[PDB]
């Protein structure tokens, strides 16, 4: 009730569009699921973990995805032309609380092929875990306002805003400085999946403003496809990068399955 899909019917277009994009969405984390899973052999034990975050990434988004289609399909019902609110199971909230735990991941594997060790490690990911955390928390508590007090979502997500920023100065300050211990060429490669990056997750504050700018049936239907957007871009595609990353620096370490992968 506090988000604005529980405003409006669907025209049956809308809806099964919607349903489709998320059960595509199913798809594609699950098959590249099995895709890194294949791959790890061909990863040295120092980057292993990494493609190993990966398939908790797939799993998760994708068991995120396939919930929210369920739900999609049990709150709403084809009556007198249209989709109409049956039942209160619907909500984004469910992305936000699995964030916490997909975005560590992500941030863990990019700190892994950057060659961040020990110490620096598990205090960089420490501070990077913290702020992302406190940039979903105050996320999450403002979308709880897209309905009744858009003033709230806004205050919320600048609080939100400078979490990100924050987070993002530290990601971009640890790659710059640790790009030239990269090896076979990934010093190059790191710098493009940053720029993937900053693209990819600032798709989700836009999603995030739909209802201050777009408070209808297509609103919502645009919110979900920038949200598909986003995460086969920040999981899959990523994801994809980090692996290649992760093999291509395992090949130039003398790791044998890595050599003859490539
Ligand atoms: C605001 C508080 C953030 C300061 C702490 C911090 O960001 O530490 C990052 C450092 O680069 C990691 O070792
Ligand atoms: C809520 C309103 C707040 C509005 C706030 C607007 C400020 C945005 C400016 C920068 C964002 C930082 C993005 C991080 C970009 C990478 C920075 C970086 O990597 O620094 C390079 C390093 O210094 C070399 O070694
Ligand atoms: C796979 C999911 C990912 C990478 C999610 C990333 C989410 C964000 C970068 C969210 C950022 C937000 C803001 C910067 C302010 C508005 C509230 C958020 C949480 C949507
Ligand atoms: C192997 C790689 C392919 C993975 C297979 C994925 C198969 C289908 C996912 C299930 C999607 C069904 C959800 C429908 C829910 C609904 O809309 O009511
Ligand atoms: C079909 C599902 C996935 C097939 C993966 C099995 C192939 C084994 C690869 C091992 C190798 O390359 O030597
Ligand atoms: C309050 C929340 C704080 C959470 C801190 C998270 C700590 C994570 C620290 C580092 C994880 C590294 C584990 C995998 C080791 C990879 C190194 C390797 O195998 O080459
Ligand atoms: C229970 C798992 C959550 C872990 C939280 C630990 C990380 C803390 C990070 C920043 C906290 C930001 C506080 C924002 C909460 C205010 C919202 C409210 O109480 O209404
Ligand atoms: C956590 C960091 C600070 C949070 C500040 C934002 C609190 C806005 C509250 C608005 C209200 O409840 O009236
Ligand atoms: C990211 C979100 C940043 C929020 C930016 C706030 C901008 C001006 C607030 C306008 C207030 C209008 C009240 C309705
Ligand atoms: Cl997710």
């Amino acid at each position: 009730m506090k988000n604005i899909e529980s405003l409006f019917d669907y025209s049956a277009g809308q809806f099964e569009f919607i349903d489709h994009l998320l059960t595509m969405g199913v798809g594609v984390h699950f098959a590249a699921l099995i895709f890194f899973l294949v791959v790890s052999q061909f990863v040295a034990p120092k980057y292993r973990i990494a493609t190993a975050l990966s398939c908790i990434v797939m799993v998760s988004a994708g068991l995120i995805l396939n919930s929210q289609a369920v739900m999609w399909t049990d709150a709403y019902a084809y009556v007198d032309g249209s989709y109409q609110l049956q039942d209160l199971t619907f909500s984004n909230g469910y992305r936000y609380v699995n964030w916490m735990a997909t975005i560590p991941c992500l941030l863990l594997q990019l700190l892994i092929v950057l060659n961040l060790k020990g110490k620096e490690l598990f205090s960089t990911a420490t501070w990077l875990i913290l702020a992302a955390w406190g940039m979903i928390i105050t996320g999450y508590v403002g979308q709880l306002y897209e309905v009744d007090d858009i003033a709230q979502l806004m205050i919320w997500g600048a609080v939100s805003t400078a979490f990100f920023v924050v987070m993002n100065w530290i990601v971009g300050t640890k790659i710059f400085k640790n790009r030239a211990t990269m090896l076979g060429g990934t010093d190059s490669t790191i710098t493009k999946v940053f720029w993937l990056m900053m693209f990819a997750w600032t798709l989700y504050p836009i999603a995030y403003l739909v209802p201050a700018f777009m408070n209808n049936a297509d609103g919502v239907v645009l919110r979900q496809l920038l949200f598909t957007i986003a995460d086969i871009s920040s999981k899959v595609i990523y994801g994809l990068m980090i692996t290649y990353i992760a093999i291509q620096q395992s090949a130039a370490a003398g790791y044998v399955p890595a050599q003859q992968a490539l």
